[PDB]
């Protein structure tokens, strides 16, 4: 006899992996730009930010 | 003779696509106004900017 | 006599997709609010920092 037809196909796969990061909120309402970041002290002068050293 | 019985099931599928980028986060908020301009340094203290010569 | 049994089935079909992404960090940019206690603070490394820290 011949050989028996093709099986059933195979269930579904398992979830997939969540979703990348989703964007950071804004700046919406800004007043002033953040001073700069490198383990320095600022304080605010001119419109601008003056490391604090400066004065001390 | 009668053909062989139908073969088994097939190979699960394969994981689903990633999921969606995850949501924005929230608003920066909580800004501040820009600080006297006159060639004074300031602190930012007490909600207000008040001269840092007071504290030196 | 009876055949040989047919082969396993062809593969299943995809799965959902995975859940929804992580939710994202605050806004960034701008200078927020200081400590409001009585205390003075200066601005470092994106955060307000005591400024007696530096007397």
């Amino acid at each position: 006899g011949p050989p028996g037809p093709p099986g059933p196909p195979g269930p579904p796969g398992p979830p997939g992996p969540p979703g990348p990061p989703g964007p950071p909120g804004p700046p919406g309402s800004g007043y002033i730009p953040e001073a700069p970041r490198d383990g320095q002290a600022y304080v605010r002068k001119d419109g601008e930010w003056v490391l604090l050293s400066t004065f001390l």
